[PDB]
């Protein structure tokens, strides 16, 4: 007994409990931290990690000088335990990538990188620790992956990917694979929809996935997909806009099939289905990358629902927030019957907002618990600018 | 096999030897070291490991300005093995936290912090490094626990909580957990008494516990919980003051059912049942966290004893000490029949006392044994002031 | 069942996927990384690690000053996991060395170290962290062996050492251990030919070397080793040269018995054998350590080709390359059924090519997959000069 | 299966072969490594740890400043595997001791610190991690053992400490435990003869040690305890005196009984029984503490002999030594029949020899081989003075 089922339902919860909170900046000032992105969880039977993309370079040092590609040759994939900062001494390498997506199937750890070239780039599937796979760019324009856990159900680990436009239409897929070894691929037919970025979890023995749409919708799609690889796409029904930028709330019309809001944009963000409602995370401005609210919506997975009826703010909008992404805690640690959903956020400081050479995050990490949590406010919190700057 | 019992009586013992010594601030003149507060040692079967609350920041770091609220977002309980300096690259994330407790009931460690606001805080229980409850705030005023090992008996792990006041009357209650799971909570009725952080261990199958009284008692308030969560509730018998700030000896008369020195402040402090008899610790001035003494009462458990048989001075009264708090070890570790009583004192550096911008501690640990140990010094040792000083 | 059998083929691959790339120098100039040299691969059945040689000197400090000898008593083999960059305080002691190869059985690491003086160096053998065995230098000029992954085939460990001047005749040695003791040596008999820094793997129940000739070859030696250590020895088939420093291609007639190309030096390489055609490294450039790319020559394992199939950039030939060495990933790891060629590439920062005061080499893995990688750079990256610069 | 035997004969060797080397202070002037004295090595059967005092100091930082009392309250008993320099992040905690010694009985660790005052000073004896025994000081000035591996034999372990004057008779005992419990000592009588910080070994079931006589021998004790405790005591009976300050060889007449030599001070130093032969190591100078050899004397355990018939340098003469001791590898890491005797070398620097506020300490590790091996230098290698000076 090894592989981890998964097929069990998404726990119904009321609220959304502390985790752990890395501190990752501020303990920068004078540890040795990497500089990172989008710091997300994954777990394991035995724990829960957190993943990042580094630079190869620290805090507090010249190397961290921003003005370095993105995608660059640079760019790798580590991980760290849960709560801890993402330091050299305790960080554990997975790939060498500026896009990933990796995640546990109770045997080992499948890992996921993108890197190489914009026009003809390469994911490396690694599981146990090697490569054992490989998926090529294959519409020449910046594969790419959710920047979250991917979802195993049942010995098979479950991701989305993405190739073309950052703006326009682009083509997306859903690939499927067990101990390190892709055994399918489905085209998603999504036109005049976008898909980036997916936060994905399992339910019910399904995928479902909540990415974010960087053409016209300041509402989310949804993509749910059946082990046969057969798949349900449209968008989050609620009527409230969960992307960033969006537009007032009671302007919005929620559609469950088509992109809402025209504006272009966006960021990674997350939800997840409760029966027929639905929790959905969102930054507090409408504007900008600050604040971190979690909302319920009565009815919002099923119809273009405005009935709010949970709100737990976790970062105040007086600071900085970013990417936000989803995973689940498996039965064999949590030992509840259900999947418990939880989420990360990202909270970054640096440029562009801020004046500093650099640009890294931190991260809180939160989960779903039969309560009513109250509001509060986990920010960075580190003080610059740094002596670098 | 795999649930520690922790059914066997205290072991009496004539002294106390040195455990353990981190040296934390010594080394974090050059070394990447948190800033902590109540560094608590609890153990599990295959060892001790030293618990902390950091702020995410490092010693000789502009972080380390202690002008941060201790109930900041920032801080989180993190542990190491005993002996260990709470340095980062060594250090485990167990709660986000301003207030905790942990210990470990033969298969896995649980841990619960307090975070969140203080009018409706959150106790966050973790096990097996997830979390798996919560208690909310129940009185809207700082909840708040130990700052000590809770304790494990049979699966069933016991601690004690309060929510109100820090300064007069306040609520009590006493919890109790399975597999990080809420089974069993208890109002506790000390009208006029009050309880703060309690330092706790097993003996004979019950709960004991040694707490703080912040309101009029220079006593210490002591609370014995049965499995089924009824409970004795009343002062440590002894006529000796063993609170800090504390009357004369020669003045004090004790009470095993009230408050006796009509002082108001106090310090987190422990105690063992010795059959009828007492080890009670405490700091040597009477009106600041300065020296540290234990002291063994003929009787003063059972009777206002003031039949003083063994002293041993383990920090002397020209260097700072602070909080104490109590565990045991479990038999499986210590190869005895009975539960081994050990402490630890924690060893207060920097503001107020001291012309720095910060405030931090390091511990010496210590564990009973069948034998007079000799008096000594085990102080801090750190040079102040420090560079960024 | 704990010994690895590799008596399987060597995979047939189209291309070589990145695996790992620990960005050490550019850590380096805030973090506490070792200054080194060879950084080589070598796997167990659990993961695999890169091993790199040290002076016990960090980046940026003054005791990384390159005016030490190469062949220094302060020179110590050491080892981190694959990705992970050289630092201190993750890395493994593995043998007292200035020249070294290691590799794992299935059940323990062998690592050979050798040190001590020039005319007259001890190999000392270490199996499972402790030495079993030595070698003492048998021709009295500077014993060396391979500073790649030796090669282990059910139980029995396999390298190759060479005694004797770095520019002329030399003589070569292959050994044979199991559970870190020597159970057999042959010489190898190549008069005219020259052996250095071989690197090997295993084929089909065999272990085939491909070296590097310092004295007239810029065309590599290749050494094919059997169990009972027969051996086939000669030079790799191909009608191009694959050494630096080399003439044109054009110019070059290949030879499956002769050194070719008639310039002396050298640099550290590799090939595989794929069925009879052959994969090839080598740098850009012709005339400096600049560069890397790797060729598949149509039959160049058998005959005198210059058909080339296949060729993938891996450093481009703006940026500073080094040595480079094989090894493989087990079955068990892997999950195939052949053995899975990889390698990897040093990168050497600092003195002589640039200002500096000292010189260390940071790394890129990379291993066969079955499908064609596009051309990529994935360089060093580091900014010199440095602060101690 | 789990306790080590240790009852073979001890490998007889005709040289010693590198077997690690940290390079402590070399990575000091940079990386977070502890000030230290007395690194000795212990091995379990998994593998073997250096062990050292630290005074809770960093090199490179103020309070490394070595005024510092060596009996500090400060003084602590960690470790690292062999060949990891004494840095913090590695380093496990052991004992509060200023004097220490550890082995491994084949299940766990045991390991004894010598704190406390002066006068009655405390001894705690740790198995598993946790203090399980302790004796006290029995003649009140300065309870103290060996700072070298202790010796364990079919789950018992032995070692020896001495109470009284460092220059004049005092006394002596030896100690007998059984996971972690006290189960026997004796009183060594030996009139005139002194004994301090003995370099044990387990030698076909009983236990030997090689010691330092402080009083008035050049030449060194020679203990034998029995597994009853019995014992038989006297001195190295060989005709070349190991001690250091001695006199020159010439001069010397050794005794089987008698301290000769005439001369006061000492050094920890260490031999092995090779049958009647035995092996010696010492400083190269007769007068300070610099160099290091180890010399074998024909019959020179049962004779005074001055038949030398090996010579091998490990450390020149132009180069700092210090204290070396005495252990061996267990059969299951060794995969031998005989006990693989080795050593260790520390290497000193800074006060008094050098113009430093501070003093460290180095290592070079050795093991005993089948072969001849070649004269060379290990030594210490760092460049005094350092920035804190
Ligand atoms: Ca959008
Ligand atoms: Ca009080
Ligand atoms: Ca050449
Ligand atoms: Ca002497």
């Amino acid at each position: 007994g090894t592989y981890i089922n998964n097929t069990e339902p998404i726990c119904d919860v009321k609220g959304f409990a502390p985790f752990s909170k890395d501190n990752g900046i501020r303990v920068g000032s004078r540890g040795h931290i990497f500089v990172i992105r989008e710091p997300f969880v994954s777990c394991s039977p035995v724990g829960c990690r957190t993943f990042f993309l580094t630079q190869g370079s620290l805090l507090n040092d010249k190397h961290s000088n921003g003005t370095v590609k993105d995608r660059s040759p640079f760019r790798t994939l580590m991980s760290v335990e849960v709560g801890q900062s993402p330091n050299v001494y305790q960080a554990r390498f997975e790939a060498v990538a500026w896009s990933a997506t990796a995640c546990h199937d109770g045997k080992k750890w499948m890992a996921i990188g993108v890197t190489g070239p914009d026009s003809k780039a390469v994911a490396v599937v690694h599981y146990g620790g090697v490569p054992t796979d490989v998926v090529n760019s294959w519409a020449g324009d910046i594969l790419r992956t959710q920047e979250s856990s991917c979802t195993c159900i049942q010995g098979n680990c479950y991701w989305v990917m993405t190739d073309g436009p950052a703006n326009r239409q682009a083509q997306y897929r859903i690939y499927k694979a067990n101990q390190g070894k892709i055994i399918g691929r489905k085209d998603v037919s999504f036109s005049g929809g976008h898909i980036e970025e997916c936060s994905c979890y399992p339910n019910d023995g399904k995928v479902e996935c909540v990415c974010r749409d960087n053409w016209t919708g300041t509402n989310r799609p949804v993509l749910i997909i059946s082990p046969d690889l057969s798949y349900r796409v449209g968008y989050l029904c609620a009527g409230l806009p969960s992307d960033t930028p969006r537009g007032e709330d009671t302007q919005f019309v929620g559609s469950c099939t088509s992109p809402m809001g025209n504006q272009g944009y966006g960021v990674k963000g997350f939800g997840f289905r409760q029966g027929t409602d639905v929790w959905v995370g969102r930054t507090i401005s409408r504007t900008s990358r600050s604040g971190f609210e979690i909302i319920r919506i009565k009815n919002g997975w099923t119809q273009t629902s405005k009935e709010q009826i949970r709100r737990q703010v976790v970062v105040d909008n007086s600071n900085w927030s970013g990417y936000s992404g989803s995973f689940t805690l498996p039965v064999e640690l949590s030992g509840r019957e259900c999947l418990v959903p939880c989420f990360w956020v990202e909270m970054i400081r640096g440029r562009p907002e801020e004046r500093t050479i650099w640009t890294s995050s931190s991260s809180i990490v939160m989960c779903g618990v039969d309560y009513e949590i109250a509001d509060w406010s986990w920010h960075d919190g580190a003080i610059l600018p740094f002596d670098i700057d």
